């Protein structure tokens, strides 16, 4: 997270870490036992890290689960990075409690304008901002015109565009497969852009509103 501020400890409870002997994507808890990230942070195998702050210290609200499963998404075409979504499947059921609950998925999708909350441990490009403990940044969804616009003929109907044009804040590398909260509801999955906080290379996010039925498909079929 470029730009943003350090989240009030575990005001994120649906953040997870994904491990592979060190963090490299984030994640959403969207149940007990499942998790959505981005299918371009796919391994066979992970470790999910819920109830963390400071991923670099125990805290003593951690849990630790390996995955039993890692579903991408069956369309993800990485040349393109379109339908950037991943289900994980615990090998055990999260405990819920005060730092660890899960996050609603979205019934409808949220217009351009709306404010949202992007959490990660990815880089902050800040001598100030330590990655270690969760960064917090509000965006705005960008209309599809200026997300269009900015990389053009590069937006499916499974992207949006949220950020800042003029650029200074922003999601980054490490913060991918994380959230994008809007209003209670896991709207996007951070997924790519052209460097990060750049002016005119907003965030692009995964529409997580359009994959409700293949979401639930999939978490029925455990
Ligand atoms: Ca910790």
């Amino acid at each position: 997270i470029v730009g943003g501020y350090e989240c009030k400890a575990y005001s994120q409870a649906h953040q997870v870490s994904l491990n592979s002997g060190y963090h490299f994507c984030g994640g959403s808890l969207v149940n007990e036992n499942w998790v959505v990230s981005a299918a371009h942070c796919y391994k066979s195998r992970v470790e999910v890290r819920l109830g963390e702050h400071n991923i670099k210290v125990t805290e003593g609200s951690e849990q630790f689960i390996s995955s039993s499963r890692v579903i991408r998404h069956p369309n993800y075409s990485s040349y393109n990075i379109d339908n950037d979504i991943m289900l994980i499947k615990l090998s055990k059921p999260a405990t819920l409690n005060t730092y660890v609950q899960p996050v609603a998925l979205p019934t409808s999708c949220a217009p351009a304008g709306t404010m949202c909350t992007v959490s990660g441990w990815g880089n902050t490009m800040s001598s100030t901002a330590d990655s270690n403990k969760l960064q917090c940044l509000n965006i705005p969804i960008l209309s599809y015109s200026d997300c269009n616009n900015s990389y053009p003929g590069m937006i499916t109907n499974a992207m949006f565009c949220a950020g800042y044009l003029e650029g200074g804040k922003d999601s980054c590398q490490g913060d991918s497969g994380g959230p994008v909260v809007c209003n209670g509801e896991l709207q996007g999955v951070v997924s790519w852009g052209y460097g990060c906080a750049e002016p005119g290379n907003p965030g692009v996010y995964a529409k997580v509103c359009i994959f409700n039925d293949w979401l639930t498909s999939t978490m029925a079929s455990y």
